[PDB]
């Protein structure tokens, strides 16, 4: 069973195998007096790991490199951050100290820089317009347009039919919207449209927080987003 916020102390990381060669990683952090779970992804590429997103924090990110070593024993060589918030780029520095090459669209690198977060080293050319898609290691990086943020990328894994939303995709259990400071809620439902078109074979969808399910999360996410905006 997938882990939830109550089962994981701040500073510890769990790994959940979605598929052969494919894992989420789940951490917890204390943010605005509250305690939140958080997802990211790990994809096997040869004798090598691609890491999608930090574990939200330097401490949590060292911990995730350690659980990866213990449970998988392959080296993390690159990381992609799927937008500029601290739950996606915080720990980037631990990853770079460790030899990981860190990536992000240049939207992200800039926004990260303004907010004063940690900045991935390398730019992902090729995504600066909706529906754009590019291959990066064994996944496709797809840019759906503004949603959660102006820069959110989602990640698809064709080998396994695994779609990863980042925070642009809400878990099914979610009733209400999250951080909307940097969102554009009018397009968000159409960006989820583009996703739906590109990736209709997706057998697994992994929200940026909470439990994975199928492509129902997509409509469910748009449901949630519309409620918020009609209130
Ligand atoms: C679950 C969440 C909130 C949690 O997830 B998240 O990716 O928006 C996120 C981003 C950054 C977070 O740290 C900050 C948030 C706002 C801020 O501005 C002052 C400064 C730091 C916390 C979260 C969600 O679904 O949006
Ligand atoms: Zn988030």
């Amino acid at each position: 069973a997938y882990p939830t916020v109550s089962e994981i102390p701040v500073g510890e990381v769990r790994l959940y195998q979605i598929a052969d060669g494919v894992w989420s990683h789940i951490a917890t952090q204390s943010f605005d007096g509250a305690v939140y779970p958080s997802n990211g992804l790990i994809v096997r590429d040869g004798d090598e790991l691609l890491l999608i997103d930090t574990a939200w924090g330097a401490k949590n990110t060292a911990a995730l490199l350690a659980e990866i070593e213990k449970q998988i024993g392959l080296p993390v060589t690159r990381a992609v951050s799927t937008h500029f918030h601290d739950d996606r780029v915080g720990g980037v520095d631990v990853l770079r100290a460790a030899g990981v090459a860190t990536y992000a669209s240049p939207s992200t690198r800039r926004l990260a820089e303004v907010e004063g977060n940690e900045i991935p080293t390398h730019s992902l050319e090729g995504l600066s317009s909706s529906g754009d898609a590019v291959r990066f290691g064994p996944v496709e990086l797809f840019y759906p347009g503004a949603a959660h943020s102006t820069d959110n990328l989602v990640v698809y894994v064709p080998s396994a039919s695994v779609l990863y939303g980042g925070c642009a995709i809400y878990e099914l259990s979610r009733t209400s919207a999250g951080n909307v400071a940097d969102a554009d809620l009018a397009e968000w439902p159409t960006s989820i449209e583009r996703i739906q078109q590109h990736y209709p074979e997706a057998q697994f969808v992994i929200p940026g927080h909470g439990l994975p399910g199928g492509l129902d999360l997509l409509k469910h996410t748009t449901n949630v987003v519309k409620a918020h905006t009609n209130a």
